[PDB]
């Protein structure tokens, strides 16, 4: 059970991974400090999930069920149609074709640990960034 309030403990590789998708380095600083301490909410109801994210000055809320398509955005926000599958039992994985063009290769995943811990990769070709939270 993903459902929570999530507080963020750990981050690695996350001004990076913006660097490669051509963000410009305002955008980048203004990003990584944004997001130093996000809210996130999760909604988990079966394979059903509600996922909102927030920085110091953006909010994305996903909706989707695992297996079926949805609409969401990349890292570096470019309108995407994404697809999760269960790896695993515990972890998540997520394939993301863009919209409109033609880009690096983009993926994430989140996955729950024993300790009650969530892992959250974001890839893009072979750039890995990972973020990990805990409950509030
Ligand atoms: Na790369």
């Amino acid at each position: 059970n993903f459902s929570g309030n999530w507080k963020i403990i750990r981050s690695e590789n996350f001004e990076e991974l913006l660097k490669v998708l051509g963000v410009n380095v305002m955008l980048r600083k203004i990003a990584v400090a944004a997001a130093s301490k996000p809210a996130v909410e999760i909604k988990q109801e079966g394979d059903t999930f509600y996922i909102k994210t927030s920085t110091t000055v953006r909010t994305t809320e996903i909706n989707f069920k695992v297996g079926e398509e949805f609409e969401e955005q990349t890292v570096d926000g470019r309108p995407c149609k994404s697809l999760v599958k269960w790896e695993s039992e515990n972890k998540m994985v997520c394939e993301q074709k863009l919209l409109k063009g033609e880009g690096p290769k983009t993926s994430w995943t989140r996955e729950l640990t024993n300790d009650g811990e969530l892992i959250l990769t974001m890839t893009a070709d072979d750039v890995v960034c990972t973020r990990v939270y805990v409950r509030e």
